[PDB]
């Protein structure tokens, strides 16, 4: 009848397991400049939480992964659909936690940043069902509002409860936001390759594909992963020696590099503001 | 990347087929501007509603025509029907109230326990009771025309604020009805092991018959029943007696809407 | 037409390493009830041909690669050739039973299968449905499906045992009752501690009943149902779930129960023959202790 | 202190330089707390009779000293000392062996008793001497006594083990038990045996004074292997040379042994005292043997009574029954009920013609992997696989219930042979079926002889045994009327199949198809396919039938019937 | 124990099945301005069946066609394996045939040929499994060699068998050759879709895809089709509907009336330069 | 536009590493026939293409994953680009040979293909069937499929091989023909020693034809021809069937019995010139 086990299970499921917690350390950064309240810093770090585990519970009925940090996924405890149902309730959830914040102005934030998510990550699900390789400049402007979503949604929101004085720091914030959403999947992208299986685009791999427009075994190999469901190790070691070729493994390290310098500069000028 | 092309795409399909308009037809003397808004409130949820039911049913056509996961992906029928939630959300903004709210994330919960109790009797081939059957869909189909009529009463100039209630049960009542109606409607005309109110009636009143469980069981891991299958099923609820105590139901239904 | 394609999947699965779990307990009551050699061995036969049939239908029913660590009989012969010879091993022990120069033989063997096929069948039931029984229930079918062989054996030996010693049956049919339900919580047990086929089991049963709300337990449950069994992760976790409800410490009491009422039993029928039955308690030594 | 602490036992004060020229001033330990080590044997003795039978000879036991057991191996601990002399006396009287019957069971018991004692307290420790004694009993039933052999070197190595040293060894192994490496024991090996030798040599050597007198009581008795008789015919002699022969022989090896405690292991590595300790072990049983065997009744039976008077002091029936009736509520022929005496008897027979073609019809269903019978859905998709084959194994069960009735013992054999001819049948059928391997004509005729004509051949068999003494001169007509009729139902059901095979089941007209042509290759691909695929589509049914056709298979087919139904 | 049985067996098989004779018309056809001896026509005219034949084979293959004329593909009788390994030993006995023709320059004309049908099958079963589409003019240029190629080959070696004398209409032969390849490709789209179950690359649904690169719809669907190996019947009115409002059954008649233009200009000036 | 998409298949089973076997052979044939060195790089080139387009379909008809501890050219490019790369190889080939100056040349190519493709055939055909061929029908296969591109090789050097050369003909094609059946022998065993592709081979036609009631084995065989492959106890129990039969005891033996012949043939030709 109605006793709300079957909603929460898959919510609680995902909330029980190791996590670095690089999101609430955001938090835990930003409030450094921002003094605020312990109550609404708590309050910010739950709701973080739940969008980042709804997120999570969604990004692998589409990606198709049984193991989650070597324990098994929420939907093979539980199922695909009802994974789906708490999910999508967990958007409601949250919904009336930026209502417990006593600001009318954080529901828009809420509503507009949630809407560049779901924008970035329709374009990751077309350009991963439809094998259309996108440039450099795409790739770049999806993982800014896919990845980067977060933490712009968070700092809006955290400098909007903010006391009076610090407004000005508006923009450097956000940028520094979208730097590190754009670091922390080229950081991903790298670690994965260097130490794909559900033939999913990546930084390094963009380049070897625009690089040489004449590679036929890659195209091949990237095929044969949609086709079967997955590469093999043996063709996992044709492709990374494919790529250390191209040099893309290198354009990878120099990109995280010239991303790194960006966020040391914008530290360094926000301390020197505050 | 600024467009919106391959999010409200599925959206944009989904309200392109041919519809009945009960929820329309369902909406207090209110201006128009709001009679409007409150039946696109309706029908995206309606919309998102019916994406996410026919993944979760494997049902490749809707009205004849393909379904939505078929033209462009389960994932990203997924994700429209959760930005669909996220655009409800900011049309119950423009109503200007701030009493809406608070009745759209009620209803969306209760909605929302009434699914899963339905999804995990489904999945676990579980057989519900009378009572809880009856209770799940109180609010899995009731939840929509509840939320509208609550909706609707707040936003009403004054005098109408004593018939939330009765209201209410009609639109409670209503739900029932529509579905027992549905269930009715699709056996005196399954494949995914889906409950029903002559289903829980046959396996109640019949607590040794072995041949209904095994044909369900078949059903369950096999994906569906083929015609002769289906028709055992039909046979063993026309002479369990079912077909005219759903009947029954539907009649006393009819009762409790007329009178309120 | 020559025989063969009809006892080769049943001498193949009489090539393969075995116990002689039956054997030595028709040995070790052979003591109290003092057969002859030649009707000992014809029921050694007649219960390895039973125990053989029972083995080539359960790799069937349960879709088991492997048995003893060697492919099994429908992975070499073929399932309907497996079936068709472990129906001919029913005929071909009805005609063993004849030759033990008793009627009464007869009407014992055809009403223990019965209780056997009632217990498998219920065991069926309850596997391919995913109904989970009661503990009541489910310790009462372990009495007619692996506590039936015993009980068959014994009573057809206080049957041929030379007139006197037929009045100690009542008390074996209830030793051999214990004997087939602690044979199974001990599989049970073991093969836990160290459900591809979605199989109840007493720690399972109890995990499901103390917990009426543990929604990860039945779901995994269902995963396995709906995949042709487990992976090690998953096996893992249900593992898990069974250390926080005691079922394994509910397991081990049961198992110390069933101990104490096998070895009462055991002295009781020393006490009421006059002759200590070494060998028994040595089979009793070589399970637990 | 994890040593050998001989504070409870000590050596025996004696003033001689050494007793028979035996073990020069070497530890001959006696145990002060030896009262256990008394009843042991005793006790053992108190089981032999009442499991075994009586016995005439006394044992082992004098005035003196104390038991063989005893004097040598006083070296246990106060708790596993009893259990030894148990195991003791049994193998010294074990190496002379309905009342038979019974004799043996009692044997079973004794070889169970000793064996849990043992096992109780520690298996892996306990292992050790059952290992031993598998293989020691073994050995000495392999050499028969009619076969000699040759000079006393290569003697003394089946002797030792013959006897048995181990047996004493793999004790005192379990007085302290260390448990030893594997590949260590090897090249140890050949450094206790000459300690073995001289230890199992004395036994022996002893023992010859009683050994002797045996051969004159028994004529059928080919040899007396022993090593000193061994002398007598290599080396002829009156008889106490030969005692002289030996007395030194094994005195002159064990003082090599001495040597191997200092070496290498104790030597350089002087400071290894984990090792060390482990060598000197083995050499102090040495001393014991030759105190017993000096005169006890064994050996020396001369003391006989002083020696014993001077030491005196649920429901069911739902998923069971749930596929048979199923099966027998869809519509039917009655073939069989045709085809079959007062009234109860017909129907008798008709219930177990219907209940054995019944589980027939839902076993084959299941090996065809057809989802209809008679456009009804097929039995396995309502009750499942599983549920389906144990109700067909329960039918079979039943119908013998329902035989026994027919109050005639040869119809219970009628019954088994009819079977397993069916299941013969039948297993061709699946075989030939399975490993896509085409019949010829006559093992084609002769498999549908049995598989199809097995049940009329059953139920005439049976009406002739039951039906009235005066008409008995029939059954070979019968049955062969039978036979045919079987025959020409299986030959038609194939041709009904054929004008109007998605499981490749090979056919009448599809053998003389595949017979009659050699060379086609496309009936064979098709074929096949069908194997492989799992079926046939339409065009290549039609295919199928216009090969079949052009061959003139289907006009051979038509000729069998009419032959068949002439001899009807 | 050397016998050639389970070798010409497929080769027998695809024969046997009804035809329709295009390849066979179409000597016929050049043969009146060319006059040439019968031996050497019949010669022609087996090795265009024998190479027509292998290709069919092939094409059945690399498709997943269960049928062929409404009879079943070769594949289903004799597996694929064998069905490979007969289309690679008819390329041999149609080298052996070509041979007889008593020729050194027939095998050239021949092995230039082959090469280009293989390059342009290379490039439809690229495009085809990679879910690439094409352009106009690679589509064009494609079925001007895969489709054109046998047509081409025939005629090159026509003009070389020939009688003497007539030797200068051989660029216009060819020219003809790749215009009737590309009608009789584009004619069989046409009537396939009116009347890409495999993902295949057509006029009108390159047309459609080029004119609107917004339509997500029927990229989703052809997506569709590669995942589940196949469509439907709404997913082909589906289709076929979105084809019928972006004027691609429309542009497609209009390239098939200037086929037939060019083919009826180019057998007019073939006409005046004989007899 | 190019022929990207054509010899890429080729390219890649080009790149793999090899043994050369073909090479090595040739070479140490132009020790009696002193050919000049750009004909046997010319035969070379034969050789490699065509032992790379029977790689290439072979692995293609036998579902095999991997080649040499890496991946299969169907696997990076799909069947049907790799089954049209093969057809385009052959083709090619016979542009190679007309490169050799020589007309008798060709037929030599036309015939000895005719019996490889022979040979291949009877191969797929007793696989797919699943029927055991007797020894000497397979003897006979594996004489033209494994023995057909050094009779071949052979042939066209003999032709080209400056003059003389006239007994050496006969001896060398038998010379050819017994090299191939020890090579594939030696595979068997190799196999062997250290079936999922129900694939019979010398000792799997011994041990069927000597016992003809062991129906373990038939069974297992069936059961791989039916699922797909062998598991590894299957693999196991048949390995014990055939070293109970006596099989790799008769495949040991009959490799001896050849490699005698070869060291006779060898030196009875070196003893000629």
């Amino acid at each position: 009848i109605l006793g709300d086990e079957h909603l929460l299970g898959p919510a609680e499921y995902i909330s029980s397991l190791p996590s670095k917690g690089v999101r609430e350390a955001f938090i835990d950064g930003l409030n450094v400049w921002l003094v605020l309240p312990d109550h609404r810093v708590n309050q910010l770090k739950s709701i973080a939480q739940t969008l980042h585990n709804a997120s999570l519970m969604l990004d692998d009925i589409e990606d198709h992964s049984p193991l989650r940090r070597g324990r098994p996924s929420t939907h093979m405890i539980f199922g695909t659909e009802q994974t789906i149902n708490s999910a999508n309730f967990l958007l409601i959830d949250v919904m009336e936690k930026v209502r417990q914040l006593d600001d009318p102005r954080c529901m828009d934030i809420y509503l507009e940043e949630m809407r560049n998510l779901f924008i970035g990550q329709s374009f990751d699900l077309y350009w991963t069902r439809n094998g259309e390789c996108p440039s450099e400049e795409q790739y770049l402007d999806m993982i800014r509002q896919k990845t980067g979503g977060l933490f712009r949604l968070l700092t809006r929101m955290m400098v909007q409860i903010a006391p009076v004085q610090q407004k000005g720091l508006e923009t450097q914030l956000a940028s520094l936001s979208d730097v590190l959403g754009e670091f922390f999947q080229v950081r991903d992208d790298y670690k994965n390759l260097t130490e794909l299986d559900e033939c999913k685009f990546s930084y390094p791999l963009i380049h070897a594909l625009t690089s040489q427009p004449k590679n036929v075994q890659l195209r091949g190999i990237l095929q044969q992963s949609r086709s079967a469901g997955g590469l093999d190790v043996p063709l996992k070691e044709t492709v990374l020696s494919h790529l250390r070729q191209a040099g893309s493994i290198e354009y990878t390290e120099a990109k995280m590099g010239e991303l790194m310098e960006k966020i040391t500069d914008s530290v360094v000028s926000l301390e020197g503001e505050t």
